[PDB]
């Protein structure tokens, strides 16, 4: 069956806004899965989990008796495809029970993991997601083996669909680097938002880069994927080290016995992949990367093992019984137990990005403080696995039930509690007529608060204007907020907040953070009253301002915007289409089509762009909210062509005289050529839609004003 | 980017499961459109239309001074991609203005049509959609031309996505027959579902069968596609001459001339395509077929002087001046209007399809008719330009507005008016227990409801339970409704309804159409009471029964059901697997991917199968409401292989033991096997699942059996 994908293979793809709507959810429009993980009984699904751990299932048994290996990668597996540049992947939908990445080639066998769980899925049901679950019993597989964890949290809502995620271009799994589709150039240098070094992996590749077993170069992507999933090297170092405490992998015959993956098998094996042909095809005879490598003398039990085997011993190149590049220690004693035969034992081994640890310079001095201080390889571990396991869950007023940490950690992007009355609805009819006799302009107004409101995205629910972080390092630097504009409305609205809060008695104050809204508001109600509507704009106090302090200036820098349509913006020049850059900032605010249409046409007309640009401001009311933007670009009467000097800005003129009428972007114009944009814009665009517009486009803007307000959930 | 279905590009796809969702709506949650609709100013609406057919516009220029012809064919094309076998396409939901159909090749320049109209459009707003607008200007234009037409319904709502259609498996536009995607097999067979004989065609290829100028050979093709869409020979002649009455086709140079469609054009191009380097690119130089034939001495009248020139001259092949083949009168005069010169004539020309009209046998008998008694011809072509216009928008119940035909045509499979009080709420309870006490089972309750209401197609609206045509031929006698089971069923029930109905008062009683389906209530409110579970099935009356004598018994061929996964049923072998047609029914039925699965559970265990098929029955207390099908479908206990026999079906035995437990299709395992149903499957198959999966079975089931009640709308 041809599809439109196949005929137009480079029109926009609207899908991604649409997906999670309440079709293809099955739980009522009502369901709120906090309130039922609320009432879950933790200790029992724990209780439970303890249990599994040694209850081996004859169709994939248990290495060493004890699932807890193969659990804990799982759980770094579900959270492992994290990335920061768009806080895309993670644990958090519960996202490895779907495709691709439930048959993702270093997601073998995980499969085996999930069907393992399902019976107590099912006998708690909707109180605990699979997302959660996954997690949990990571941490219940820690506890059994040994590792006090630092705590968890409740909150992941399963999802019901794949998620809409780039994870490359290559069309073969596992491409080694400089094909047609490379993820790298230049210098080893992987294309944003990319995390890992091949299509099917979670970060490196074990045996070294492209199949090369240098453990330094090695290093050198396992820092560069850490750190596009947010960890530094005392983590990164951490997670391994801790990790490689348990378990095993699992190689012990070529790879050619192992058959299609989930999502290519056949019915009957009902959801199931990776058949192997080798032996019995288990156990003792697994196949999952090809490896064949234990690392230390208790695979079952937390121990400083790791260490001791990777600075005690000297290392050689070798291979798995697959073919695979691996590590045995030299001379050394066969000392590591065997998964299944009491009477075997074995070398020490290692993978050559184990190696890594200890042969970059960087990671061997921490990788040495660990050996001889085991308490803070530890506390490192635990706090690392907690960072990797909650890093895309938001803010904390997400996290649910009784072993949430109560320490705050930086990475959370911390808000200060509030401890003070809230401003009432006269105290923000009166902040409004204050910021509106300042002097500050409809345009100045609407800017600042789409600047500070829309760096959230829903990936991992980081941004939003919660914080007032717009006035800190690094978001009043950044280009798209225009800084020396912003400087002088913030410093405006500081005076004001100044004002008013030393005028109040019984401890009322109002946060920068929410005066810097209610000022967009009172902006967008200035603008309709321009246009000669009355509206009121609705608007929730208690945001509060975070310090300096509390931002961690690095981390934040995922969130610029290098392109935000909604301002006309585009930092550079990128090889993906600007329109392709709009949706994909609309999937990340939790915009509709619907929504991203109103939202952009009435920006333009507010003056929202960045540097005043006259691109797609249709409208000789600048300032007024209209639905002009729509009525004008529909106009058959003007006819439109790329400009000489830039054929990604064009020219709109009159028809009949050549007269030019306006100039416009991409991002502009594809709202009159996208067959499905333009049928959003002519319901916009008609006689009768005035009152429409203004109405959709009040609700859009409240929406955007309040996508980190979980303290309102 | 690669996606889910590069990677497995056999996979089963959901997502027509989950489109035209309340996301990509930009009209809110409350909108009616047939509110808005009644409120029109329709005669205004016209008016404007009039005044448009002869303003032209200097962008694409009318011929002769009137857009009367190009509208007509815009109409004609918008009805014309109707297909019968699954009533997909037609003029109903305004596909044409959205991929691929405003791309078709066939389709060339009505965008510029479309364009035309958005002032309209846009003064008017959401009182007239465009779906509706499509086929009322091409009313406008045949009246404005001195024809009159039989009638006009509004009613037709806006779709704001494509439809998900199967067109054919051709990658390259208008292949000729025979390539590696081939559309015809043996004696040239066109395959189901398909309604054309090449991709992007709306029915036969003008110069002749793949480009071969024989009218005799065209003739068969013309026949084969307008029967495919519900059109017989009287028809078909009807509206080829009817519309050849009117204006002309373009092809003044070499089509090489022509660019990108509008799906691949530009974004300047502001939604607009096929933008021609040939002279003045439109007018006089229009490009849009390739042929260049005028049929009429008065091309923005009516007349008969389609037929005189038909049967008046002899015919001779030639080329346009693209080089496609084409006919041209011998020894003619130059009688022919120019479209834009007052100076020129032409001679007299006919493509070789409307030569089929004279030299197809059959077709010949109708065109003599036609030609000796134009009234007749006039008639003919009035009503079947309202059939072609109307056949997908369902029952007369949802044809709006003022200009209705009153007259009742048997194509619309009329529903007899309701002339008496409706049974209440007390009375349907009386007739429920009534019903259970006769000795009718679950199964046979639940089976001939379903077996009533799901004939219900959403593509064009026909079928379902209104009627009771279940007990007439053919739906008597289909194999899927188990006729001699059914025959017994419909006895039982004929005897309830006449006793209840002779024992009433002041002419309240109940139809045979309403009885079936609380029947069938009735067997669900039981299989509930048998769990352990009381519940009431909601039940709307005021259904009636139509006699043989309204039933087209042809007609109704196409609704019969070869595949129905809901009743594990398959007609005869496919080569489409059966999953794939259980999600087509599911779509058909207006179900999403959640519906479809509850759905299916439950019929499963009430005893729906066709036969008596063990096949997915897995429970052992059949005619019992529980979620057993997902619990047992879902338990690792047991392992599933293809038969020896019969490799569509499965063994699922005991993992331990090798006993059997079930039997199952591939509609039943695809629940475990698919990653998004499985997890579905999951929701349902959980210990807190069973008020759930009741709650949601009696909804989708009452949604069903009122699918078409739009007397309720
Ligand atoms: C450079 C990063 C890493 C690489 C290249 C890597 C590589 C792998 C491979 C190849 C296996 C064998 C899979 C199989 O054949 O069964 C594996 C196993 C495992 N990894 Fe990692 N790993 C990395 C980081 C992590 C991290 C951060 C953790 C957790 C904190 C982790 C925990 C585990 C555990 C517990 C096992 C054993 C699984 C079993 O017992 O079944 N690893 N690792
Ligand atoms: C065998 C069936 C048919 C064939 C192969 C066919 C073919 C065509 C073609 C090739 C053109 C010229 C397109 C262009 O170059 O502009 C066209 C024009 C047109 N056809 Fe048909 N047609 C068929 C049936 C119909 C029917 C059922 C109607 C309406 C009742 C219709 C009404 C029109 C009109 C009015 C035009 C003139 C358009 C203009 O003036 O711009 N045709 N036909
Ligand atoms: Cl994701
Ligand atoms: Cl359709
Ligand atoms: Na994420
Ligand atoms: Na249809």
């Amino acid at each position: 069956g041809t599809s439109n994908r196949d005929w137009w293979p480079n029109q926009l793809d609207l899908s991604i806004l649409h997906r999670h709507s309440s079709l293809s959810d099955p739980m009522g429009k009502d369901f709120n899965y906090a309130q039922a993980f609320e009432k879950l009984d933790l200790a029992a699904v724990k209780r439970d989990l303890h249990a599994l751990m040694t209850t081996s299932q004859d169709w994939w048994p248990a290495d060493f008796g004890h699932y807890g290996g193969l659990f804990i990668r799982m759980a770094w597996h579900s959270a492992g495809t994290y990335r920061t540049a768009d806080g895309r992947g993670g644990a958090g939908e519960g996202q490895q029970r779907f495709a691709p990445l439930n048959s993702f080639p270093d997601n073998a066998n995980l499969d085996k993991a999930r069907r393992l769980l399902w019976p107590i899925k099912q006998k708690y049901g909707r109180a605990i997601s699979w997302a959660d679950l996954l997690i949990l019993t990571g941490n219940v597989a820690l506890e059994s083996m040994g590792f006090k964890t630092f705590g968890f949290a409740g909150g992941r809502a399963d999802t019901w669909e794949p998620e809409d995620v780039y994870w490359g271009s290559e069309k073969i799994w596992l491409e080694l680097s400089g094909g047609p589709n490379s993820r790298y150039s230049g210098d080893r240098q992987l294309e944003n938002p990319l995390a890992a070094v091949q299509m099917g992996l979670i970060y490196v590749n074990p045996e070294g880069p492209d199949g090369n077993p240098d453990p330094v170069a090695a290093a050198r992507d396992i820092r560069d994927t850490f750190a596009r999933m947010a960890m530094n090297d005392e983590e990164t170092v951490a997670l391994i080290a801790g990790g490689h405490t348990f378990g095993k992998t699992h190689g012990a015959g070529p790879a050619s016995n192992v058959g299609a993956e989930p999502e290519a098998a056949g019915i009957e094996a009902q959801g199931l992949g990776w058949k192997s042909a080798y032996r019995t095809g288990k156990g003792a005879d697994a196949i999952t990367s090809g490896l064949e490598v234990t690392w230390t003398t208790t695979p079952t039990q937390w121990s400083h093992n790791f260490f001791e085997n990777l600075f005690g011993y000297e290392w050689e190149l070798t291979k798995s019984p697959a073919g695979a590049h691996q590590w045995v220690a030299k001379g050394a004693d066969a000392v590591i137990p065997d998964a299944f035969d009491p009477s075997k034992k074995h070398r020490p081994t290692m993978l050559t990005t184990d190696l890594s640890l200890r042969f970059d310079p960087a990671y061997e001095k921490i990788s040495r403080r660990f050996h001889e201080n085991p308490e803070q390889f530890a506390d490192a571990f635990a706090r690392a696995w907690f960072k990797l396991t909650h890093r895309d869950m938001g803010p904390r007023a997400r996290y649910l039930g009784p072993e949430v940490p109560a320490e705050v950690l930086l990475w959370q992007d911390p808000i200060p509690a509030v401890d003070h009355p809230l401003i009432d609805a006269a105290d923000a009819a009166e902040l409004k007529a204050k910021v509106l006799a300042s002097g500050l302009t409809v345009s100045q107004l609407v800017s600042t608060a789409w600047a500070a409101a829309s760096t959230f995205r829903g990936s991992d629910k980081r941004g939003g204007a919660n914080g007032a972080r717009i006035r800190l390092a690094p978001q009043k630097d950044w280009e798209a907020n225009q800084p020396e504009q912003l400087a002088a409305v913030l410093e405006t609205l500081e005076a004001i907040r100044t004002a008013f809060n030393g005028a109040q008695r019984g401890g009322k104050q109002v946060s920068l953070a929410d005066l810097i809204v209610l000022a967009g508001c009172a902006g967008v109600e200035q603008a309709a009253k321009n246009a000669g509507h009355a509206v009121t704009v609705p608007f929730a106090p208690g945001r509060a301002d975070a310090s300096q302090e509390q931002t961690d200036v690095e981390s934040m820098a995922v969130l610029e915007p290098v392109a935000d349509g909604f301002r006309n913006y585009l930092k550079g020049k990128y090889r993906v289409p600007a329109e392709v850059l709009l949706v994909d900032k609309a999937q990340l605010l939790t915009l509709s089509a619907p929504e991203m249409t109103v939202l952009l046409g009435g920006l333009r007309v507010l003056g929202a762009n960045v540097g005043q640009s006259r691109h797609g401001v249709f409208t000789a009311r600048e300032q007024a909210l209209t639905n002009d933007f729509f009525v004008n670009l529909l106009d058959m009467g003007t006819e439109w062509k790329p400009t000489a000097a830039d054929a990604d800005v064009f020219e709109g003129r009159d028809r009949a005289t050549g007269e030019l009428k306006w100039t416009g972007t991409r991002v502009d114009l594809v709202f009159g050529s996208h067959s499905q944009l333009r049928a959003l814009a002519e319901v916009y665009g008609s006689a009768d839609a005035q009152e429409k517009f203004v109405r959709d486009f009040v609700a859009v803007w409240n929406k955007v004003m309040n996508l980190d307000r979980f303290d309102l959930a």
